[PDB]
């Protein structure tokens, strides 16, 4: 009556690893969906089922997810005889048919690509853009098309500098409009790039997972001066701020913190909690950073809320939340951040999703719709983060087309809205002060 | 028969402008985009840019869009020509820009438009693009390529001393398309973890298509290297080595300067003749089975000669540049045996099908080609499937812009079912297996 077919396939994303693509057949015709990947397992994520043969793609294949699907959740759909446009009925058949509360039995790759794919079939037989769908999926009405937070260094275990934080990102604030942010970004994109090749070498501009550059980096503020200096170069100088994911869980030691963690071991230099914030408030100060992602432990709540409580600017969660809806709780209770990290994948379906947005939303909280590393050509988030209202996404460098997809993907959605798309410029945090 | 022609600008994989097209039918939107071009080639067709230093750092393609907005779509909607035409609808644009370059409304303009209209012309005729593909060339099979997997750069685009610009493996022997991405991931990251211990995380790092640029001097030792990651991987049997030389890069004063990346001095130039005997060890003590761009692209007699004088694929990339009248030439002095199919190159979806035919009579093989910046568009996997040419070179297995190429191509070969044929050993000539 709705669902005609179901067929799960395995495709390789970004990295070149397999991941699981869902092909949903109605009336309407093919709907199609693919699943992002993390670089690795994290403990409250919803589980992303891989096969383990360590023989066929060192253990990464889909192929139990793919059966499952095909064996398992699409026959229960269809017989349910439910419509594709309730999505909340659909995603919850399948909740209960996995029957674990990590979705450990089919995997969240395997519930993530048909509730994908069911959101799309629903868009179509409700006769809407899958982003004004999603948008009444959530309650919203005043879509809002997001400030881009592009990456553009990187550090961390990202790279093979010394540079400790792991990404540092650009965001067109002062932007016109969406597809005015994606030239901003363009254009310092590659002002920084011809900047990397005469400082560091042509070695130096070539890009690491999600297209920004890696260059052999030392110090924290020398990255930061770096991306000031192609920001003023290109001519942008009040148009363009700076975020940072700081990935702090990555450096942290017995209760401190090693900027210099990839240097041999010396406890001497590690810093308290209270030190790095304070390193962090110097950066505010000295360079336009506006946004900070896990400036500490994801277990160092103490630290959280202590810094969420002393500075004015966006603290976003990643680690710390792990777009969990007990873990958000928890932080919205001790106060420990402002903005929440929305990654569809840790959490395994739409309907969560948009739960754990108006967790965070209702609360006061910003919402940053973000990729995963390993990315597909799937541009389903650019309509979820417009849909969601939520005026802030960070989905690449605009480099790789598993990036670029979703910025293009952006701009088509501006075109479609017309007079009626408005950007989340300096509201990025809030952007629901802005429709009239 | 067409209800609308609407083109935008997007986003390519470098991050620089390129055309995209909305062609609305009956059935729906049809939807395309252009890779990245030349704007300055001498035989190519030239790509419209707007030179606006104020976008884009004048990479803009707002006229090419104009061109197709203003210009072309409307007297293609007047023609009244059903979509399925593809060569009719191809001749009218080809007539409106009246320059054999396409260089009025750009060749970005007129292939954007093109490709739209073949994807509108297979859902009308209610087959699958590929197919319809195959009826406008005239063939009734359909073959899946095997792939050629950029792993390793050198040449212009890396600042490492290799001369040599691209190093790919062939998974030849692999018992489909989809065992073909399987054993070339697998390499790719088996590299990639040679790589980094050997060289340092930093080395892992991906150029344009995908592959790596480790600080490597010597050509050979970039060759140990792709055959150390096959054999680690497991895989010396079935996985073979191709190259893209490039050496109109380093062509100098009628030699060749295989470290043009260092301080100049003619006294370690080369001769042509001393460049083929290379080859010859190349393909002696390595599994390469196909060179691409030995010697400069005008230099003819230095390819007639390694022609007449190995059994390996011999790819015209800069020497044809996807142009009939430098086919018909090379065709003529037997300067290669291989095609490389830059869609772009040419302009039209039309004129491509007439180029690799054309390449095919002659007993040469075609090798679909990607271009530097490419977009989520998978229109060439369709393309080198429909026109059974037996290999693509459209990446590493890395970034989507390539894999959307190799996902599609997996797509297609699980819908052909028990019909699908990989190319495998023949990929140099698939017709055998018609
Ligand atoms: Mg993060
Ligand atoms: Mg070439």
């Amino acid at each position: 009556m709705s669902i005609e077919k179901i067929w799960a396939r395995e495709i390789l994303d970004s990295r070149g690893n397999p991941t699981v693509e869902v092909d949903l057949y109605t009336a309407k015709g093919l709907f199609r969906a693919a699943v992002p990947s993390g670089a690795s397992t994290g403990i409250y994520e919803a589980l992303e089922l891989r096969d383990g043969d360590k023989q066929r793609y060192l253990g990464k294949g889909v192929l139990k997810a793919v059966d499952h699907i095909n064996s398992t959740i699409a026959p229960a759909l269809i017989s349910s005889g439910l419509s594709v446009v309730e999505q909340e009925k659909l995603d919850n058949l399948m909740l209960e048919l996995d029957g674990t509360e990590n979705k450990s039995k089919f995997g969240a790759n395997a519930i993530l690509g048909v509730s994908l794919a069911v959101c799309k079939a629903g868009a179509a037989e409700r006769e809407l853009p899958l982003y004004r769908h999603i948008a009444q999926l959530a309650g919203n009405s005043d879509l809002i098309l997001p400030v881009p937070a592009f990456n553009v260094i990187n550090g961390g275990s990202h790279a093979g500098n010394k540079l400790a934080m792991q990404e540092f990102m650009i965001l067109p604030v002062g932007a016109e409009s969406f597809r005015d942010a994606m030239r901003l970004g363009a254009e310092v994109y590659h002002t920084l790039k011809g900047v990397i090749k005469d400082k560091y070498g042509k070695d130096a501009t070539n890009v690491g997972d999600e297209g920004g550059f890696a260059p052999n980096i030392l110090e924290n503020s020398e990255a930061l001066e770096l991306v000031k200096e192609a920001i003023d170069k290109a001519g942008y100088t009040e148009k363009i701020v700076i975020g940072m994911d700081v990935a702090a869980s990555e450096f942290y030691r017995d209760g401190k913190y090693d900027l210099d963690f990839k240097s041999p071991t010396d406890p001497s230099r590690y810093i308290t909690g209270d030190q790095l914030g304070a390193l962090y408030q110097d950066f505010v100060r000295d360079y336009p950073v506006v946004s900070i992602e896990d400036p500490f432990d994801q277990d160092d709540w103490a630290a959280w809320s202590k810094f969420t409580a002393n500075v004015g600017i966006q603290i976003v969660g990643d680690d710390l939340t792990v777009t969990n809806p007990k873990r958000i709780e928890r932080a919205v209770e001790e106060k420990a951040c402002n903005c929440l990290l929305l990654k569809v994948n840790q959490i395994g379906s739409v309907t969560e999703a948009i739960q754990a947005c108006k967790l965070a939303q209702e609360n006061g909280w910003g919402v940053m719709v973000s990729h995963r590393s390993g990315e597909t050509e799937d541009t389903f988030i650019a309509d979820l983060v417009v849909g969601l209202c939520t005026g802030q996404i960070k989905t690449g460098a605009p480099c790789r087309s598993e990036r670029l997809a979703k910025y293009n993907q952006l701009m088509r959605i501006e075109e479609e809205l017309g007079d009626e798309a408005r950007f989340a410029g300096h509201n990025f945090r809030n952007p629901s002060v802005l429709h009239h």
